[PDB]
């Protein structure tokens, strides 16, 4: 598909029994999901942006669904506003920039 | 172009008659510059990132060449960790994401 930046690139995302909205983020290095309760192992990370860092923990290896199409690797847990697909999924899923 | 995501998507933008290297952020709403000086009259502002709100000068019908692509649109300058296109300015020059 084609997406135009009039409005947030929000889509359908799925992660197990939970559908969630989520922004295609070309400026986010990493996934990060609001919070949820994954099963397994983690890691604790901090992230920075506008406004300073959070801590999140970071899931490895954990399957999403995006628009349909299918995309596995680490997703980041924690205190986001939004949720944000970042590069490492959206070069899975063929993600491009185009003007 | 077509730019792919497995790097930043960083870009020469010219403003000023200054070149600067800037993320093309489709997650960001506003396009954010690092402290710079621009002319003419700004508002104060606040904006909200992943990590909390700061405080910010909006610059409107500021010209940006992105890429060899022209916008004159609103650009706000402050404490963003890097220098960012967002939505206002993609719009501008008609990019969109593509999968
Ligand atoms: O910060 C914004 N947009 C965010 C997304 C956003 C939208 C709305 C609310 C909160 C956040 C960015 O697109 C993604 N962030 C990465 C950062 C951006 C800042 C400087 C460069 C790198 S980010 O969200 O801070 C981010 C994302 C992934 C990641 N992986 C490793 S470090 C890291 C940082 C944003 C949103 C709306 C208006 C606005 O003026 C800015």
């Amino acid at each position: 598909p084609q997406i135009t930046l009039w409005k947030r690139p929000l889509v359908t995302i799925r992660i197990g029994g939970q559908l969630k909205e989520a922004l295609l983020d070309t400026g986010a290095d990493d996934t990060v999901l609001e919070e949820m309760n994954l099963p397994g192992k983690w890691k604790p990370k901090m992230i920075g942006g506008i406004g300073g860092f959070i801590k999140v923990r970071q899931y490895d290896q954990i399957p999403i669904e995006i628009c349909g199409h299918k995309a596995i690797g680490t997703v980041l847990v924690g205190p986001t506003p939004v949720n944000i697909i970042g590069r490492n999924l959206l070069t899975q899923i063929g993600c491009t920039l185009n003007f």
